[PDB]
């Protein structure tokens, strides 16, 4: 009789709470209340398991002249608060495209000599800064000198990435005996994988 | 420019912008353009079509 | 426990400057030359820059 | 007797909830309700597929 308030307390209730965190997890409970002695005992467990997939290819093309320089983009301009000359402001724009840019030279034996640049930027969150905001950019870039043969294909670069995360949370003694310890821990799992190739191939036109 | 063998060349600029989204600039907004551009020089006899 | 790789790769020509980056730009509020403002990007990337 | 609160608790209640989230997603929902001896059970499936 001694609390004033009494409805029920939940979490008051709770001996090892350790549930799984998440708003796709599934679950299950079972329970034993007599109220006539005063036992009442329960029992939740929880889990999901989640995987995913993805693939993205993308090509620009183009046609130019030996020793002249091209270009090919697709995307957006961001219009940025302010840029200083000697006074005032000049508004500009910063791109965001999908693009490629190019000179090339044909050598004797039936070889290519390439200046190559070639990105896939895009628009991404919008961070503080001081009173304001503005947006924030993604990119992937690369920029080299070539020599490749007449119609093959080489890899300019590319970067791979693993990633692993394991986590426990458990009661000190019990949370490892055989069989029994998994009434006793939370167990968390994680692994990522990513994979990025950037190829090229040139071509002369023979008429 | 028109050459002897029934050929020319041409200095191309092809562009197809639209207007996009307003994003956040400062304490202010702007508005932002989609673009798709082009721009080469290339060798076509008198004609025919090409893919640049 | 934790665990991380990664791994960029280039190709390039002898005695010759190569990049190859992956990651963001945040635009910073102003950069100050002889009177006004030309708000500008900092780097947060992945990268790798070489001469061989 | 022991919760306060009595209506029903329809997010409680779930055991599995994995439903198709859009706006045009079609479904159908079967039912086995006694309130005699208590035992209640619901199962419902949802759907989508478009194409452009």
């Amino acid at each position: 009789g001694l609390l004033a308030d009494d409805e029920f307390p939940v979490d008051e209730f709770l001996n090892v709470n350790l549930a799984s965190t998440s708003a796709n997890a599934s679950s299950i409970a079972f329970q034993v209340a007599k109220l006539g002695s005063g036992t009442l005992l329960d029992l939740e467990l929880s889990a999901l398991q989640n995987e995913s997939k993805a693939e993205i290819i993308s090509s620009p093309r183009l046609i130019t002249t030996n020793k002249q320089p091209a270009y090919i983009e697709q995307g957006t301009e961001i219009p940025y608060l302010e840029s200083s000359s000697s006074g005032a402001s000049t508004v500009a724009f910063k791109k965001a495209v999908l693009s490629l840019k190019v000179t090339p030279q044909i050598t004797p034996d039936n070889r290519l000599v390439l200046d190559l640049s070639v990105t896939q930027d895009r628009r991404g969150e919008t961070v503080k800064t001081g009173t304001g905001e503005a947006v924030s950019i993604d990119t992937q870039r690369i920029g080299t000198q070539v020599l490749v043969n007449n119609g093959e294909t080489v890899v300019l670069g590319g970067i791979f990435q693993h990633s692993i995360n394991n986590s426990v949370d458990k009661v000190p003694l019990l949370g490892d005996l055989p069989v029994l310890g998994a009434l006793f821990r939370r167990t968390y799992e994680q692994m990522g994988k990513s994979e990025l190739l950037i190829f090229v191939t040139p071509k002369v036109v023979i008429q």
